[PDB]
């Protein structure tokens, strides 16, 4: 196929059958190398395209799930992603608001692409964006729907972005999403100093640390997404050492549990009742199937967390206080991944030390 450079250009013609035509036969190449096209002139395709998704007359279900689409795809470049987010500001306004609409069909592969855009400090902006009000409001030439007063008890959101993930789960909230890319979405934005403080932070709305919120799905065994997403924010979420014992010792965050439950065997760990009896409440009587996470990136992600914790001797006592070592002994014994094992007895390195001086 030549010319489909005559064919990007329809995006931006005044007739909207035309545009309509034009998208339907442009998301098939968005795919491959054909995909160049998007980015001729400028990306001025990228540009028609957003504006084509925001279009409140025009933007039918079709045309923005089409549109998503192609900017999915072509969100694998850096660029790209550097016109989604600054050349028009609105557009993660739009994209945000649109994701916590309840009604929204589209919402699963927009968390998609807000999770490609999470890759960029651009998308820090998150942070600041809300609203005025609920119910339904204009901003910024933006109709947005009115919020579902029930479940979001925020303006921000951010905020409502955490009540999606938390409360959307298997479809909990909507028949058309269950959020789980926004576990990608958090993982990459707490990567930035301004997303981790929002995860270690107590937000006003609701009165609770968001990452406590988060802990559940550790072990979320149907949904590997979101285990992956959530322990990467676990890890970005700890990495200044000055929060560690803040941290570990707020029994209404009760952290550490649920970094240790997916390195936690029934059947396979050998480990005295001394041991035993000073685990976390949540780690005795386990169920008799209960199995370690599959997954060994997984794993060694929630081993990062705990090298992490033992940064500082407050840290490293905390851990020993509650049979850390022999967990992770009997992960090292009984799962034989090199990746793994280096972890383990990079972590008993450090929980061998005493205090310094
Ligand atoms: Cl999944």
């Amino acid at each position: 196929t030549s010319q489909l450079n005559e064919l990007v250009e329809f995006l931006h013609s005044p007739q909207p059958a035309v545009r309509q035509i034009a998208i339907d036969n442009l998301v098939g190449f968005s795919a491959g190398p054909t995909s160049k096209v998007f980015k001729n002139d400028s990306y001025r395709p990228i540009k028609d395209i957003i504006k084509m998704i925001m279009d409140p007359e025009h933007g039918t279900r079709v045309i923005i799930q089409q549109g998503v689409t192609i900017l999915v795809n072509l969100s694998e470049d850096k660029l790209v992603r550097n016109i989604i987010l600054s050349d028009d500001k609105k557009f993660l306004k739009f994209l945000v608001w649109k994701i916590v609409d309840l009604t929204n069909p589209n919402a699963d592969i927009m968390c998609i692409l807000l999770s490609n855009l999470a890759k960029d400090d651009g998308i820090l902006a998150v942070l600041n964006i809300k609203r005025n009000s609920s119910g339904e409001e204009v901003d910024d030439g933006l109709k947005l729907a009115a919020l579902n007063k029930e479940v979001f008890k925020s303006l921000r959101a951010m905020d409502c972005l955490m009540d999606c993930f938390v409360k959307g789960y298997d479809k909990k909230l909507t028949k058309y999403a269950s959020f789980n890319y926004l576990a990608f979405f958090f993982a990459d934005i707490s990567r930035f100093k301004l997303g981790r403080m929002y995860f270690i932070e107590e937000q006003e709305y609701d009165g609770v640390v968001p990452i406590s919120k988060l802990l559940v799905f550790t072990e979320k065994y149907d949904a590997k997404v979101r285990r992956e997403g959530v322990a990467s924010t676990i890890k970005n979420s700890l990495f200044d050492s000055e929060t560690h014992e803040r941290l570990l010792k707020d029994e209404k965050i009760n952290l550490l549990p649920y970094i240790l439950l997916p390195i936690a065997s029934a059947k396979d760990s050998e480990i005295d009742e001394e041991d035993m009896f000073n685990l976390p409440d949540e780690l005795q009587l386990l169920p008799e199937d209960k199995e370690r996470d599959p997954i060994p990136a997984i794993i060694c992600c929630h081993l990062e967390s705990i090298l992490l914790l033992c940064t500082t001797h407050a840290g490293r006592e905390y851990l020993r206080d509650k049979s850390v070592y022999p967990l992770v002994r009997e992960l090292h014994k009984n799962v034989e991944n090199e990746d793994i094992g280096e972890l383990c007895y990079r972590i008993v390195n450090m929980l061998m030390r005493g205090e310094p001086g």
